[PDB]
């Protein structure tokens, strides 16, 4: 699903650390980034958003969980759960917010935001993990309308996603990418 031109886009658009992590994640489930080029882009976009989000607040406001190998990710999670007393989640979240003492699940979707927010709530069971969804169109949605970051940090994620959409569109990759979400 997708072109070799989309592979070229991914390698040009995203920094090498994100690209390496994405290639590893895909190969871990027996998929080839040179074939599932759309999924390649989507994974890179989610990783980038998670990292941008973590740089959004104060110094070390957030611990990053996404992008870590599974042992280190759960080490981080178990340590925080042990230290703050918050409930152990059933699945790895993406961040932990020290200010608000909650885990965060980040979603990035090419579909409608309410649909994805609801899918996340169904998978999540923690009932205390906070969900924040972004789209490429500018939509944005969070649990209890609590958007965690200030407007300037969020606008800037939203702008980055916009930019990605536009550059894809100029390359005639957007339609394929848009429809490819599962
Ligand atoms: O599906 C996941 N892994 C398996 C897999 C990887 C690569 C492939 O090519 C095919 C399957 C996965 C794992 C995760 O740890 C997440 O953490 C995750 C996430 O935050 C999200 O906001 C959205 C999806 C997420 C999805
Ligand atoms: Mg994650
Ligand atoms: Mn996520």
């Amino acid at each position: 699903s997708g072109s070799g031109s989309m592979e070229d886009f991914v390698r040009q658009c995203f920094n090498p650390m994100i690209v390496e992590l994405a290639e590893k994640a895909m190969k871990e489930y027996g998929e080839d980034p040179k074939i599932e080029t759309n999924k390649f882009a989507a994974i890179c976009t989610h990783l980038e958003v998670c990292f941008m989000y973590s740089d959004g607040g104060s110094k070390h406001r957030f611990e990053i969980i996404e992008g870590r190998d599974r042992i280190m990710a759960w080490t981080v999670v178990n340590s925080i759960c042990n230290t703050t007393g918050v409930e152990k989640p059933k699945f790895l979240p993406d961040l932990y917010d020290y200010k608000e003492n909650r885990f965060i699940e980040i979603g990035v979707t090419r579909r409608e935001v309410h649909i994805y927010y609801l899918e996340k709530a169904n998978k999540i069971k923690s009932e205390k993990t906070h969900i924040h969804i972004f789209s490429f169109t500018g939509e944005e949605m969070a649990t209890k309308a609590d958007y965690t970051l200030d407007e300037e940090s969020r606008a800037r994620i939203k702008t980055r996603l916009f930019t990605i959409r536009q550059e894809m569109a100029s390359r005639s990759l957007w339609d394929s990418f848009r429809q490819s979400e599962r």
